[PDB]
Parts: C-alpha cells; structure tokens; sequence
C-alpha cells in the first residue's frame, strides 16, 4: 500500500502523518458523546481530518449483532479497536465514545494501536454515578433500576476506572469547552494538532 | 456530528465531498489487489485521500474470528461493507478487494451505501478461472487442488459473476493501466474525481 508518509501529504492541508485514536471511556451519560462532537468540531474547524465512532454508527451497524453480556462487550470493543486502528492508519483522528467498561479491553485496544505505531490517547470522561443518573439522558438508568435492564454499567456491572489515562475530564466540575481544551492540549503536545 | 459537507472541505485539498466505495469483486488472482493498489496510487497522486480494505488488514483483525463457510463469508462481507460505509462517510475513497463470491452480499453492501446516500461502484475484476489458476499468485490454487483448502472459490465453491457491475475489467485481455483507466473514468463521470 501507499505509506503513512505519503498519506501525510494528501490527507488534509497541514501535512505530516497525524493519524491517532482519541479513546473516550466512562459511565453512561458521563459525557463521551458530547466531548466527542465538540472535539470533532474543533478538529474540522482547524483543518485536521477526523471521524467519530460511537454507538449510533457502530452499535446498529457493524456491531448490531452484539448485546451487553461480558463476552459481547469484549467483542464490541475489539471490533471497534480494529476499525479505529484502520482510521488512524488512514491518517485521520479517530474519536471513540464507548463506555468500554473493562480495563482489559481498553488495554487491548491500546496494544493494537501501539503495535501498529499509532498514538492511542485514553481519555477518562469522569463524572459521579449519581450525576450521570440525574442526567439520565436516554432514560436507561430509570429502566435499569426497575429491573428492565440488567448488566447495566454502574449499577449491576462494573466500570473499571482507568488507572493511567492520558487525560481525566471531570465533566461535573468543568465545561464542555474546558474538557475539549484538555484533550486538544494533549494533541498539541504530540504534534497532532498545531499550536 | 459535523456534516458531510463540512468534513468534505477538510479531508483533502481538492474541495468537494468525494466519499464513496469502489468495490472490487472476482476470482482469486483475477487482479483485485493489483487494480486496488494502482487506483490508490492514482488517487493519492491526484491528492484525493483514499483507503484500501483487503484481506491483509481485515481478515486477521476485524474478521479474524470468521472463516470461509458461506455464513462466515456473508458475515465477513457484511462487516466489511459497514466499515467501508464508515470510510465513505468520512469522505475518503474506500477501495475493497475481497472476492465476495455471492451476489446477495454484494447487493447488501450496495444497499448499505445507497441508503446512506454514499456512492457504491461495483467493479467486476474478470479473468477466466484457468488464467487465475495459471497466475497462482500466492499458491492457493495448487493447495486447493491438493485438498489442503476446502471451499476454495472457483474450485469447490461458486463465484456468482456480477450481472450489473458498473465496470467489467478483462484482466487477461488488457493491461493494468487500461483497467485502472476504466475505473478512473467511472469516478470522473461520478464527480468523484475531477476532469
Ligand atoms: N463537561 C461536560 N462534558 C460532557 N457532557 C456534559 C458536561 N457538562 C454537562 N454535560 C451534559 O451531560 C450529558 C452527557 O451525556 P452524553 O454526552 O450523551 O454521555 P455519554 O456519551 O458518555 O453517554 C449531556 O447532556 C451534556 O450536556
Ligand atoms: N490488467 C490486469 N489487472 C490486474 N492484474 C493483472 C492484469 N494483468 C496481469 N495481471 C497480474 O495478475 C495478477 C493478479 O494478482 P492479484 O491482483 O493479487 O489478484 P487478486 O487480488 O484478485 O487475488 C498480478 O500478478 C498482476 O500483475
Ligand atoms: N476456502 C477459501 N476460499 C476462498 N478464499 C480463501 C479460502 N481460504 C483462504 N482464503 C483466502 O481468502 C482470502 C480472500 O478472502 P475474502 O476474505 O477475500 O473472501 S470472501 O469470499 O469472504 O470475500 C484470500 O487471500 C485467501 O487466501
Ligand atoms: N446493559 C447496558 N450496559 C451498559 N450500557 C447499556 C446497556 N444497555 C444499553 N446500554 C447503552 O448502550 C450504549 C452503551 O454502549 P457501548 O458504549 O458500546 O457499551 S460498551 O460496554 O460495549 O463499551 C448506551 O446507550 C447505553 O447506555
């Protein structure tokens, strides 16, 4: 195939190979989707080609045959990681917004990127469970409490807090714009995004 | 998310939204890999960001848990189609080089692109089986004849020749450059590649 260095010439304007994955992780309703969109607008506004993977374009498409059992969440996250690696390798900034509950799966995603020489930035989107449940963006928390959903992350299945993420976004203690700026700063420090 | 039309400005220096999938189909050794590489080179050399999906980057990753039974080749091609659609939606020209033996799965790939308003070009890379077997690029035909591979398309499983492909490339009757030109011409007529 054509090399990353050639792809760096034609992907976008700025030149340079800037493929990587921004990997958002955290509780349902903690803010992954919001941050991923606002990051995406920042990136396009600054002429860095990017793409957002989330449940909307993954879960009822590539992964529509997956549910929420531990084996299925692990396949979900495995397939996502492989596809993300393909977008990073194509030279885009790939932003993922899956709860991705289990440390093991996140570290496997990272390993698949590192083996391929692609930067992987794990971003802990950290809000308290009670705050996520009070946001109840989609009404899942109220259904899970009522027993209509089981295996629901945060209530009757575990979220394993990232021990060593590249950034922690405290979404109950700061604005969307501050959270984005924290990630952008990281991409600046890694020459992915111009100052 | 950010709109297709905004993302189209930012993916490359040629303006305009050029996301689409060039879907190559045909027998092992018919010439999919060769055409896809030369097409990728044409696009990158003309400053159009593109990406190639093939067995090398899909089958031992995303689709590493899939084999060659008819159901597995059908799941293989479905997942492939969904990811291709994701690259088209990001604004890249996505080139796939899977044998993809079954018409039903190919037409499902098309439908998944068309439903999303993304161009899908099915490209029949057509050489006679005997010619493919004489090329035996990777030694698959000699292994299949010896019974070490089963279900090997063309020998003990069917290839269903495309009835309405957008182009037919007779790779035994013309050069790589003529065949590529047939595809490039199609992309010009489809406003994917400027005149
Ligand atoms: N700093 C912040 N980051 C992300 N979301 C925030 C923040 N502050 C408030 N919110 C609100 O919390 C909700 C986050 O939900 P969502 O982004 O759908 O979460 P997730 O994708 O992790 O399920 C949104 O309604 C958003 O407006
Ligand atoms: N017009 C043509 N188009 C494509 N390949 C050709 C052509 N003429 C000769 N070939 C040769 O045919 C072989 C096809 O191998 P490959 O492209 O790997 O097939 P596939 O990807 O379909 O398995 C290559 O060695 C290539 O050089
Ligand atoms: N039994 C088989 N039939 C066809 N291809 C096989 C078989 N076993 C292994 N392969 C291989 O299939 C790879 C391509 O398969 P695709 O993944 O292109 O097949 S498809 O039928 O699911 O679209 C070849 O590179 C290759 O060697
Ligand atoms: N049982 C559940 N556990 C966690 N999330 C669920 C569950 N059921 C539905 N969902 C949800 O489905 C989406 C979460 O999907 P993912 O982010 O893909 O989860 S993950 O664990 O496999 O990484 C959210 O809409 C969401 O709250």
């Amino acid at each position: 195939h054509v090399s990353r260095n050639k792809r760096g010439q034609v992907v976008g304007t700025r030149g340079g190979f800037r493929g990587c994955t921004v990997w958002l992780t955290g509780l349902s309703g903690a803010g992954k989707t919001t941050i991923s969109f606002a990051l995406e607008e920042y990136l396009v506004s600054h002429a860095i080609p990017c793409y957002s993977l989330d449940g909307d374009n993954v879960r009822h498409g590539l992964n529509r045959n997956l549910g929420f059992s531990p084996g299925d969440r692990e396949e979900n996250i495995r397939r996502i990681a492989e596809v993300a690696k393909l977008f990073a390798d194509a030279g885009l900034v790939c932003i993922t917004s899956f709860i991705s509950p289990f440390a093991k799966d996140r570290e496997n995603a990272r390993k698949i990127h590192e083996s391929a020489g692609l930067p992987f930035f794990e971003i802990f989107v950290d809000a308290p469970l009670n705050i996520c449940e009070s946001r109840d963006v989609k009404g899942l928390y109220k259904r899970a409490r009522a027993g209509e959903i089981k295996g629901f992350t945060g209530i009757d299945s575990d979220y394993e807090k990232p021990e060593t993420p590249e950034r922690v976004l405290k979404t109950n203690l700061s604005t969307v714009s501050d959270c984005v700026h924290q990630v952008v700063e990281l991409l600046q420090e890694q020459n992915i995004v111009p100052y």
